Formats: structure tokens, sequence, C-alpha cells
């Protein structure tokens, strides 16, 4: 089954009318005159076009048309073509000076455009060779929506071969909310469920997605679907893998098209065990986004350990290492402090199997060496405190020492 709609149905009966770009549109259209980015942009607009249309037909409500996004390559003409069937542009929009303009030209020696607005409006050609002048003529045979043809620069002819284009689409445009055909071959779309409302995402749907974003074969031991608009637009999903970890990677999205796939320092360093996905509508800022996500995660765990102390304990043995690096490698004491509220430790208050949290040691901090309750339960330094009043805290882990020393205190407590 081959299915694409892209062919030359157009002609310019009349004759074009050259224009000038405004004084500014020039000075960026020449500083520009990394590299694969532009299709991600062009796919975006071609969707956004279609969304704006769909949203307007249901308004009144006569049955929807075909709504696709197509991409065509030409080996012998050296071209690439993207035609959505969206709401389209009118003649005025065509002349009024908005991302995709500068990326298409960053690869094109010359762009060709066939737009036509949905309002039953004529169709127009739009030519430009990246110099200050763009012709625009009424054109015959234009199909509703917007075709974009690009005769690629001499040196950027790579995007002209199909074997090179597929990865760019699979990478960035795997979640566009309308069908997307490369050469009429349907390109996959998974559902971007991180956009949805946390209540409407079933449990089975999270799993299917965890299995994708993490390349795994199990379920997620925890799930966090953080959707909030107050600080920044975020539509996020977090998953912690179930079993014990043995040898960041949250993807980074903006309005369903990928920016960065292995987002480094989107999350802290001690949170590098989270997969899932952060999405925003905001394209140095990250040093604000990383800190605010850090808080929501710490929340989620402090409040898991409130929900179900057994699942948490299983997790804190599996992943307590990162939590320690968190406090040794974090520099600002309140962040270290807020991570310690996740540490659980064995202590004199119950037999082996007592995880006390330091937070609860507020009954009255002393701590001892490792690793077994026997070398702890008879240590001349321990028993010195067993004849003494205070309750000691038993670390039983070796890197716990450096954690609890680099965490130089807790809640202004000696530690
Ligand atoms: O990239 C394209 C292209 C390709 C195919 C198309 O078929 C269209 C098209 O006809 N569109 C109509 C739209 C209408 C709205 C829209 O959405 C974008 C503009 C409105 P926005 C926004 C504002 C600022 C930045 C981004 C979006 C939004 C953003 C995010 C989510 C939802 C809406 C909004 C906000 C509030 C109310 C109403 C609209 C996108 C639209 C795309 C454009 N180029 C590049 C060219 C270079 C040279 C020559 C020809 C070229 C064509």
């Amino acid at each position: 089954p081959l299915h694409s709609i892209i062919s030359s149905t157009e002609s310019v009966q009349g004759s074009t009318s050259k224009h000038e770009f405004q004084a500014e549109t020039k000075k960026l259209l020449d500083i520009v005159a990394e590299k694969e980015v532009f299709i991600r942009e062009l796919i975006s607009n071609a969707s956004d076009a279609l969304e704006k249309l769909r949203h307007k037909l249901v308004s009144d409500g006569q049955a929807l048309p075909e709504m696709e996004i197509h991409l065509q390559t030409n080996a012998e003409k050296g071209t690439i073509t993207i035609q959505d069937t969206g709401i389209g542009m009118t003649q005025e929009e065509l002349v009024s000076n908005g991302v995709g303009f500068y990326s298409a030209f960053m690869v094109a020696d010359r762009v060709e455009v066939y737009s036509r607005s949905a309002a039953p409006s004529l169709g127009y050609q739009w030519l430009s060779d990246g110099s200050g002048v763009f012709e625009i003529a009424e054109a015959s045979g234009v199909r509703t929506g917007t075709k974009i043809i690009i005769h690629l620069k001499s040196d950027c002819k790579e995007f002209s071969s199909e074997a090179r284009v597929r990865d760019v689409v699979t990478k960035y445009s795997n979640f566009v909310s309308f069908p997307l055909y490369l050469n009429g071959r349907r390109m996959n779309t998974l559902q971007a469920i991180w956009m949805m409302d946390p209540k409407d995402v079933r449990e089975w749907q999270h799993e299917e997605f965890y299995r994708y974003v993490a390349q795994a074969h199990d379920k997620p031991r925890y799930t966090l679907h953080y959707k909030t608009d107050a600080p920044l637009n975020i539509r996020s999903i977090f998953y912690v893998p179930d079993m014990k970890p043995s040898m960041s990677s949250v993807a980074l999205y903006s309005r369903k098209v990928l920016i960065q796939t292995k987002a480094t320092d989107i999350l802290p360093k001690w949170l590098r065990f989270i997969r899932g996905v952060v999405d925003s509508e905001d394209i140095a800022l990250i040093r604000k986004l990383r800190d605010v996500l850090q808080q929501r995660l710490i929340k989620f765990f402090i409040d898991q350990s409130k929900k179900d102390a057994e699942k948490y304990a299983k997790f804190f043995e599996d992943y307590g290492l990162f939590m320690r690096e968190g406090i040794v490698t974090a520099t600002e004491q309140e962040v270290k402090e807020d991570i310690a509220k996740l540490l659980r430790y064995e202590s004199s208050a119950l037999p082996s199997g007592q995880l006390t949290s330091l937070s609860e040691y507020a009954s009255r901090i002393y701590y001892l060496c490792a690793p077994n309750r026997h070398l702890a339960e008879h240590s001349p330094y321990y028993e010195a405190m067993k004849k003494k009043d205070t309750e000691v805290l038993f670390c039983f882990e070796q890197f716990d020492e450096l954690t609890l020393l680099h965490l130089r205190e807790f809640d202004k407590k000696k530690l």
C-alpha cells in the first residue's frame, strides 16, 4: 500500500510580483547564509496548521477531511518537499514577514511555496532565493493547505536521499498528532501521553510507554506524571525501574517534537536513574527547570515512603547509592538536606529490619561504622553510648560515612 498526495498540480498563469524583505528579515537571512533540525521545525508548523484547522471544523461540525503531513524526496531534482493539508496561508500572511523560515533557508538555495487558505480564497506561489527578494503570484491547481518545495543547497544535498531522512523523522517527529508519511510510507506515531491529563492515563498505557522511552522489558516500580503550568509549561512523565539497578536519560520534548534525546543536566546527577520524558513549550533556563523538577521528584519519594513504606524500602536498598552521591556532590546545604529526608537507616530503636529516618530521630545525632548489626551491637564506642543515654544510628554501609560527613548536618543537628 503506497499512499501520498504530492505531485505538481500547479501552474502560474499570471506573472509574479517581486517584493523586498523588511530591513531586519534580511540581516538574519544572510548571517544564516545543528543541520538536520529544520525538518523538525517544518513538521511542527505543518501539524500546527492542521490543529488550527481541525479545531475549526468541529466548531461547526461538518465531517473532517483527510488530514495528513507528507514528505517527498527527489533524488534527480535534488529536492525535499513537505505538504500538509492544514488551514493554509493567505496572500497577506505570505507577505507579512515564526521559526521555520530560517531553517529551511539554512539548507535551501531556494524555496518554492504553494499555499491556499481553507476559507472557500485562491492559491498562491511564493518564490525566494534567500536574497532580499521574494516573488509571489496567484497560482492554478494549488491544493488546499500548503506545499513546501526546497531545492537544497549544493552542500546540504544529504537530506535529498531517503535513507538519510528516516532517522531524522523517527528521532524528532515520532509523536506528531497527525499522520506523517515519508514518500507515502506511513511513519509511525506513538501517542504522546505525557500531554494528557494525569487522571486519563491508564496504568497499561504508562507501561507501554516506559517500555519505549527506557528500552526495557519490565514494569516501572513507580510512576510520576507531573503536569503543571504555574512555573513553566511542563507535560512530564517519570518512571523508576522495578528491579535492582546493575550495569540523565529523560528525553526532552517541546510540543511533541524532540529537542534532545538524552538530556544531559536536565535533571540532577544523582537522578540519572530516571527515564521517562520532560516536555515544555519554552523551546541557562535549564538551571531553573532542573532545580524545580528536582523538588517535585523529592516530593514524590518523601510521599511514596509515606504511602507504602515497604515498596520504598525495596527501592531504597536498590537505589540508595545515588541518593548518597546526591548529597556528596550537591553543594547547597538545603538541597543536600532535602535529599537526606529520603535516607533510611538501622538503629537501636528496633531489631534488624528497622529503617528509621533521621527526620524521626527527633525524639532526643550519633552514627557508627559498618556493615553488620553484630560489629555494631558490640563496639567499645557503641557500648560507650549504650551505657550512655543517647540512641545511636547504625549506618551499616560504607559510603554512608562520606555521605553523612559531606552532609555535614541535618536540620542544624550535629549529625
Ligand atoms: O512552516 C511553514 C508552514 C508549513 C505548512 C503549513 O501548513 C503552514 C501554515 O499554513 N500554518 C498556518 C498556521 C497557523 C497557526 C500556527 O500556529 C503557530 C502560530 C500561532 P500559536 C504560536 C505562536 C508563536 C509561536 C508558535 C506558535 C500556538 C503555539 C503553540 C500551540 C498552539 C498555538 C497561537 C497561540 C494562541 C492563539 C492562537 C495561535 C501555525 C501555522 C502554520 C506553514 N512555512 C515556513 C515558510 C517560510 C517561507 C514561506 C512559507 C513558509 C511556510
